[PDB]
């Protein structure tokens, strides 16, 4: 019918509430279940969608061995009705590759995937189910974007692209895209200094970015985009509460324009945040060295006030089980006044941390505010890994 | 499309014709098909379909291994074309959780699940296929619904739940819905000391729900809804003929204001009843101790007469082979001047009853009223737990 | 979208072209395949669909095991998409039952199943996929109907059922509906002695339906059904080219109005023909004595003539393969000015035929009138028993 | 909703991106995937599908066993969503055979298979999903066609078919479509030799048809069809640069009108190239023996020029890898002033090349034109044969 306006503001949020889970990894112990990993889920005026980097294999399959592999010429973004699991029977293929983005624009849905070798990557930019448009590497090292949802505004969707190294300065751009064709192309500016995984969402005109600093920051940068200008600004969350992984204990202050430092032994995971002043939440792994738990941490003033602490919590998974990624969206068409927010987690299974086995896979939880206070429990994955053994 | 209007009476029913049989174990040996429980069906303006709690796990595999276990993080409700077993396939997830309800009020399905651990649980409630309204537990026990479909009128949907102890006085309320919106919450009214998974049914503006009293009674508690002023009353099943599984013989008269008490060894199973003076029908299991068999016994005015007793029977299921939880539907949408009563019975498989298998599961059989004297024979499972062994 | 009327003529053929083959068998031996019998194809404004009576398991499932058996609770009609072989997952109950018709009017589609124990059998009637009608069995005797298309005119849909012994004296009526109501009930007339199984078609005005003698002739009768009238007759085909199974040789003259006895050992088989003059063609098995191979047999006259023989002819299965019922259908909603004749032929796999396996099922082939001279080849099933032993 | 036509230009044409892969071997280990061969792609309004000939047996099953062999009652063309591997729950049926084309006229789809005995084949025409004509082979020979997407242009399609020996002079036509009727046919003319499986595109008002001389030549023979006044002229590829398989090294001139012999062990492969001046691009197997690796070069003027070489080339499979047949194809509905080349790589699997497996099968990659400069990396097929053992 017409394209998406973020005129809305956000939702008040106070807990959240389940939303959909596929136990993928439990039903993929019998049924023919695509091997995936980076999942997320977009929205379009119909209902939801779940989406992921398929490995172009099953996980009983003889070939989900060795799927601890990030890039190969066998992955390629696949999208399905949310909440079943991912068959070979039941999921469409959007674009092939191992880095990929994709947003509706109220029209149609623009998706994008990354494939290539390292030093020759490039991107191939879909919409209405068709290829518009490609893109070339620009600094020769692995072009890769979001590996969760982007955001439109009257037809105009931004999406965040990185090439260059994972341990050192990159090249970011922001790219502006209309029914899949370039209209601007901007360089990354402020003080984020290295960029990745952007998770993204929209509200009362202004698009924020919740990124990875792979290079320096256990603090996350915030990339703020006016999509109708096609400006951007960009720094760190200002929060003492650090919420990438591998992170050291949060420190007596943050800092709103440098990375905080420190942890062990990775450097960074794919995460997210609202920032709505007072209406703030920030998601982290539990453990501040491994992907393991997950919690919700209600920070008023996370985006600008360097002594911000939690108010609330609520765990999501159990600092007992798996977790991964994380990421934002909205169903920007629900028939309220306000948007509200969502997000989900990535339940890794598999190696490195269980080498019992021979692959690396994933299942899926989401969930979505509320003004109540809803009761909780943990959502991990639920598989038995003995039972692969 | 309109909102369904309860203007026509029931249709005279003097046997049974069968509408549905899904033979789930059967092809479940084999092909890859789901773990379910709770099942029923419901229908709309272009068809019905089948419903159940999944465990999120297939038949064959090894996580079917403990699912006698009623709530997890695991389960969901989904639904599926009529007739068609449920596999990981051919199934929508409605909402996630261990505990629901669902009914199309003629524009649009609302859906509801209940998740969470036992003393902080919530539900979620759905329309159109997105998230409206949640509605966190009000007595710390369980909060629990229908297990079968809602019914509405004039865009109004009533729904039972319960929240507190399954073997004394709990707090049991009633919510109006609109469009997945709360119209008004009224506390349980009248003579029913305790109520559980009502199966519901609607004929000439008023709507009847049939339940089960998990504490005292042997007969059926019936609540009786009147959905434009939004108030209710409630009592007992007048008729001697009991319908509660682990029942005492009939006594000599029923009871309209009290439950009959009695049977061993267990306290409830969900079931249902057509309550229309002289064209009135019991459903109930053959075996007064155990989930076996099932018959339909037409018991004129068994509603308000503590004498009544059968004048005519049609066995379902024979005593040889196991049944389960049984409720109410009708195809308020029919070409007919009058509605039509529907009515499922779950084939429960495995344990407690069948320990030679380390899951439990069950089919479906479903069938409707018929003004012909129609020939009957049973509709059992059919599946050989020998080939699971 | 109208009512479908018969105004046109047969087309000429002088040859037939494959239209489709499932290979159900072959791909059953590895993929989820339904056990079938009783198969056959309907048509309607859109397309064409495969139709069969399922046995409520997968052929290589253990419950596969007992097939031989025509009738259970765990049979029911199940339709897809023409081509595709039948899986849990691409295949629509159209109801539940072991003996069932159905076509499709031009506005929506009928089916018809029939249920129950030997002595009290009932037939449910089904319209847009809901019930309509309910017919109790009138003679105690598996009452049961064509095992392919019934065909409508204006909205009138005629049917052929029986309900009596096999070997005997047996009530046979015809039924007209409309939207599955019944129009007007007549029984059998004329000099066809027993009917079974009629494989029907629509030209200029008039069905033709074409059956089983199960009881004493090896000739096939003939009723003629006025659709506007809604009256009919009934006698013998002509032809001293005999086409039941398990026949004599053919003898030097057919007869028009009573049954040819003899034949070993089978009593009958469900057939075909297409009656039309000068253009007339007979479809039998080659094997006088048993269901093997397939032949078309162009014989001008075969209604009118008892000294009719063949001018040319069409090996469809050769004989050292097996074959099955055969039926005749066709696409009356073809771009075309006249209907051309359409058949399938049913290729039984297993018992009793193939005794080293423990089921019997199916697989489906079909073909169409040519006006051209077309070459052609054995369309045998194709599976090697060895590889289910 | 109008009849496409061929007046806009060829897009230019730099570098080939990612269009689909279907992972087909690696999926099919495990999830139930159809044994294929001869794929090919076409367009429609609405997008693209992927289509190939079945054999009628899933790869992992025992009916594998001898899938080498070309021709069979068994074998069928299908189509599916592209991107998805080929099994039983996705797959539509669009006609018999064993050897086929299709193509969209922009109204409705047109799909052609041949069947029968060596002698004695016919092909049968459809249209919308109906049969419309069949055309008996006037050669006795394997009647056969293009195995890759035909062309239409104001609702005439052209099709090159071969009736007549593999290995010498055999009987060639082109016959004119619309809506599945004859409007033409004529026998080949000009200056090539042997025609088979010829690949095809259309630009400019003209289609040209690059194909396979099975007898003589390893340059490749060039239909050029006027598809307005229904007439053709041949001739051969005129650039040094070979392109069949089985190929002797490039000599230094070619021969636009006679075949270049020599190359061992094999006689010819479908292939294609794109021919528009400065702006034309050949296909070709890597290895000039074997189906082996796949290669693009821009070769300018390769139509009409004898000592044209190639400027740039594109690794599409390494050499290390199995390759097969390829074939061209265009999304014409593109939103685009030009038609930009598109085109498939058949990945050939198991025998003869790797007779450790009784069974051959294969997968698909498909690219298509970019103006810009992309980086490229090997599309191999992905499977493990060892793991089939
Ligand atoms: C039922 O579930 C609800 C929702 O999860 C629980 O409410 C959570 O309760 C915890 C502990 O009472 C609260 O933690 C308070 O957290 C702040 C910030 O972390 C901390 O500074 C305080 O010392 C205190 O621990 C948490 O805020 C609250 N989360 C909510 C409401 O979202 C509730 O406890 C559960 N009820 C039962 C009976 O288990
Ligand atoms: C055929 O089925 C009908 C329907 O179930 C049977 O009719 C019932 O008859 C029994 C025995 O007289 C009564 O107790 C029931 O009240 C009747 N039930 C209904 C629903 O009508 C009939 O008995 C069966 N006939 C045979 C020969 O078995
Ligand atoms: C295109 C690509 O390789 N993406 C990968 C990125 C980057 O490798 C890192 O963020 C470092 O840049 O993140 C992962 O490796 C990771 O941390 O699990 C997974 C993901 O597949
Ligand atoms: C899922 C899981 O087991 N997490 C555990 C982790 C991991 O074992 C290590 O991070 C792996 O190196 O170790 C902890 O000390 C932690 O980090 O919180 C305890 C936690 O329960
Ligand atoms: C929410 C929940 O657990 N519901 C369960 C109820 C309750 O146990 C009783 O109604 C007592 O409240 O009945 C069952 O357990 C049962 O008897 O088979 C099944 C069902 O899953
Ligand atoms: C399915 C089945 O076998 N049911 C039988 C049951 C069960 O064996 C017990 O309930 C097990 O506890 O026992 C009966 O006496 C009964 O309950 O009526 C007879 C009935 O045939
Ligand atoms: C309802 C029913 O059982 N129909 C069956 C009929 C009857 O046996 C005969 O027509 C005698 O009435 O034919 C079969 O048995 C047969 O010959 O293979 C198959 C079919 O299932
Ligand atoms: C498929 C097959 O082998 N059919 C053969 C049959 C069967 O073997 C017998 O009917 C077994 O009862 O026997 C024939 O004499 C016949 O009936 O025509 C020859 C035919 O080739
Ligand atoms: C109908 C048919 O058999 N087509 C086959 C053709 C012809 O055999 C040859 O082109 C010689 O005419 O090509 C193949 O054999 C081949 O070379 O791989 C495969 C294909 O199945
Ligand atoms: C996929 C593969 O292994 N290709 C190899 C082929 C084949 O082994 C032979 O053609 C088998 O006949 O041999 C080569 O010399 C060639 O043809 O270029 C090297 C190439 O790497
Ligand atoms: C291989 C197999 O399962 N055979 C079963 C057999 O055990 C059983 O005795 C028979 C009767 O039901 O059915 C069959
Ligand atoms: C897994 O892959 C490794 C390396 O590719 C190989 O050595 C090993 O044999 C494979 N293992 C299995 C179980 O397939
Ligand atoms: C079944 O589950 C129990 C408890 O988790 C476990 O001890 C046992 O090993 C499992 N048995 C099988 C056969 O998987
Ligand atoms: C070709 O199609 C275009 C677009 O619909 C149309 O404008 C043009 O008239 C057509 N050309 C011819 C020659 O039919
Ligand atoms: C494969 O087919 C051949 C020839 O039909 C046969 O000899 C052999 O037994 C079959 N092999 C297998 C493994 O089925
Ligand atoms: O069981 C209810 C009724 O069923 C019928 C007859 O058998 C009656 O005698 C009986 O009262
Ligand atoms: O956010 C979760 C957090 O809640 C609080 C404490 O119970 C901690 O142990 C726990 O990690
Ligand atoms: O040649 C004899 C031949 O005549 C004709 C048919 O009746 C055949 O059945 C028979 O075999
Ligand atoms: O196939 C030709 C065939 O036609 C018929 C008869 O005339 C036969 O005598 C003759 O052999
Ligand atoms: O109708 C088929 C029939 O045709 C004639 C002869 O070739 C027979 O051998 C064959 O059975
Ligand atoms: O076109 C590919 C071709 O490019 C040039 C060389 O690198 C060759 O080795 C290679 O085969
Ligand atoms: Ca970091
Ligand atoms: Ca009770
Ligand atoms: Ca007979
Ligand atoms: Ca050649």
């Amino acid at each position: 019918r017409t394209f998406l306006n973020l005129t809305k503001p956000l939702c008040e949020v106070n807990s959240w509430h389940i939303l959909s889970k596929d136990n993928a990894i439990r039903i993929g112990e019998d049924a023919h279940i695509l091997v995936t990993r980076e999942p997320y889920l977009s929205c379009d005026p119909q209902g939801c969608r779940m989406f992921a980097l398929s490995q172009g294999t099953t996980l009983r399959g003889r070939h989900a061995n060795g799927t601890i592999h990030d890039r190969s010429p066998f992955r390629a973004l696949i999208s399905w009705e949310m909440g079943q699991a991912p068959s070979p029977y039941n999921t469409r293929v959007e674009c092939i590759g191992w880095s990929s983005t994709s947003c509706h624009d109220g029209m149609s849905r623009m998706s994008i995937c990354m494939s290539g070798p390292n030093n020759n990557a490039s991107a191939v930019v879909w919409y209405g189910g068709r290829p518009i448009t490609e893109i070339p590497s620009w600094a020769g090292n692995i072009l890769r974007t979001q590996e969760s949802e982007c955001v439109c505004h009257k037809g105009v969707c931004p999406v965040v692209m990185t090439d260059g190294p994972a341990n050192n300065r990159a090249a970011t751009k922001i790219i502006y895209f209309k029914e899949g064709k370039i209209q601007k192309i901007e360089e990354l500016a402020g003080n984020a200094q290295h960029i990745e995984e952007c998770s993204c969402y929209g509200a009362g005109g202004v698009i924020k970015c919740i990124c990875r600093d792979n290079w320096k920051g256990a603090n996350r940068p915030v990339i703020t985009i006016d999509p109708e200008m096609m400006t951007h600004t960009s720094k760190y969350l200002c929060s003492k509460v650090l919420t990438d992984t591998s992170r050291p204990n949060d420190p007596t202050n943050g800092n709103c324009d440098a990375p905080i430092t420190g942890g062990s032994p990775d450097p960074g995971v794919k995460g997210f945040a609202f920032l709505d002043g007072e209406n703030s939440w920030l998601g982290r792994t539990i453990s501040k060295d491994s992907r393991s738990g997950y919690e919700m941490l209600k920070v008023p003033n996370a985006e600008t006030d360097i002594q911000s602490g939690p108010i609330s919590n609520q765990v999501i998974v159990n600092n007992q089980n798996w977790s991964g990624y994380s990421g934002a969206f909205i169903d920007y068409w629900a028939n309220k006044e306000c948007f509200n927010p969502c997000f989900y987690v990535e339940l890794i299974r598999g190696r490195p941390k269980e080498s019992s086995v021979l692959w690396t896979s994933n299942s899926i939880v989401a969930l979505c505010g509320s003004k109540k206070r809803l009761g909780s429990w943990s959502w991990h994955d639920g598989a038995e890994i003995i039972y692969f053994e």
